């Protein structure tokens, strides 16, 4: 059922779990994330960025609020870092139950002018918002979320749900071995802020899946992501929404590749495409083990 | 906006100019299919398979209806190729406007049976159908007095068979290797038969196993690490011909898989750092847009909307 992501996160930090929100840009991410739901008996966020966008466009609305209405689990579209309010307007516009507005890279009036618009038409119109404070950087100190800042912060905004820095980045090159993440900070975050907390660049990037994808013909560099102890405790610690993006990338292209490498004369997409969401279905299930939800549906 | 395969190939036959029913089995297929009849101002026919149907599921059933409503060209949705009763069921449930079951394999009076059936379920939702004979049977006795006479259609029978079934639409075997006539010779156009079977059978005709291509493709395909046997496709003016004769849809694949293919390997084999689906996916995207809309050209079905 589709479902406002507030109504799902709640549930999540009050039972100590988290929730996958998903990146997905087309027909094949999509019935994955949904089907690793459906038999995880998990709920689940569909994640959809400003370049989901543009290029799923209605398309790919279409089928994420559409689907999720029939899904039965229950579902949340979210708009994945919302850069303006007209970006905002328009997955308003595609019915989206929840949208972010990222504005952490503005200073903290401007992060609060910018998210208090948004999270006003949201409400209007029932849907939930996510909101950022600080920048997610590698490794109070440095630009790491302030406790008090963030529940000063939540207040005057009115936001549903936080993003918070404590040390996780975006791409597959999170840090040099395994990345530090500040269980400290996110702790007294959690104390201050009972608005359930959310963490990005969150991709586990498991040395197999860097390996698999190497052998297959891909290259990339010494690749590292948050590790699996680091993700439970910081559930435990509050953390609702995870965000999983560049794992599935991975596994997809990975998947394509050997298809290609393996058979020239295959020229039929389902062939190759078929095993690449079987994958990328494979691992948002995995993260679905990792973060708890199982049988929480 | 989303119409009957009926209005659509009644109208194209009567004004001389062909339809592509063009495959698709994910949303990438369909915005490029949808996208090339906008920018052609052309009607086009969204075809899925049973294959289609699997792999799509309701994703792509979903995008297909509901796209092909939005469209500001006529638009149907039809289910390529069914092979039984229940397939065609759930196309029509699934929202589909034009159904195609598949029995030209089977005996005449199994054929007549299993499509008048069919039509029967369709006609009662409003739904126009497509049915497909191939071999020669021998009702009225007819001898073959030729090898390929044996295996096109015969005229008679089409009348016969169209006005036994009720079906909307016909597809008719006249030389593409398609049916009991694959591999058994070069692929070609009976245009003096297809003459005669349009003189006895006034409904919209079906081009099977047609497929333009063209050696740019195949060479592109070849050059990005693929490997083909001699593709060996309908000759242009063949297809022009055939259309100004009464061929008014014309089914469309194998060109679309074969570009799409191609760019996602010259990206992959030329971007080995590339793990975004995006960056591949899309100019495949685009590749088979092109070919829709070249195919549109040809089929003469520009500025018809
Ligand atoms: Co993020
Ligand atoms: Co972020
Ligand atoms: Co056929
Ligand atoms: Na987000
Ligand atoms: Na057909």
């Amino acid at each position: 059922m589709l479902v406002t992501g507030l109504e799902i996160l709640k549930k999540a930090r009050e039972e100590g779990y988290g929730v996958g929100a998903f990146n997905v840009n087309n027909m094949e991410f999509l019935q994955a994330v949904l089907e690793a739901a459906e038999e995880q008996r998990s709920p689940v966020i569909l994640a959809l960025s400003e370049g989901a966008m543009k290029y799923g466009g209605r398309a790919l609305t279409l089928m994420a609020v559409e689907l999720a209405k029939e899904a039965r689990v229950p579902v949340a579209v979210h708009l994945d870092h919302g850069s303006s309010y007209e970006s905002v307007l328009r997955a308003l516009r595609a019915g989206f139950t929840s949208v972010m507005i990222d504005k952490s890279h503005e200073d903290f009036e401007t992060n609060v002018r910018e998210t208090r618009r948004v999270v006003e038409a949201a409400h209007a119109v029932g849907v939930t918002v996510e909101a950022e404070l600080g920048r997610l950087a590698g490794i109070k100190d440095a630009l790491l979320t302030n406790p008090e800042e963030a529940r000063i912060f939540m207040e005057r905004t009115g936001a549903d749900y936080l993003a918070v820095a404590i040390g996780t980045s975006h791409g597959a090159y999170k840090g040099k071995g395994r990345p530090f993440i500040d269980h400290a900070r996110l702790e007294r975050i959690a104390r201050l802020v009972p608005a359930p907390l959310v963490l990005h660049g969150a991709s586990a990037v498991p040395p197999e899946l860097v390996e698999r994808f190497r052998a297959s013909g891909g290259e990339i560099g010494e690749a590292a992501g948050i590790h699996p102890e680091d993700i439970k405790k910081a559930i435990s610690l509050g953390i609702a929404k995870i965000n999983t993006d560049t794992d599935l990338r991975l596994a997809f292209t990975a998947l394509i590749r050997e298809a290609l490498n393996k058979n020239p004369k295959e020229f039929d997409p389902r062939k190759y495409l078929g095993p690449a969401r079987e994958a990328v279905k494979e691992v948002v299930k995995s993260r679905m083990e990792l973060f708890g939800s199982v049988g929480r549906a």
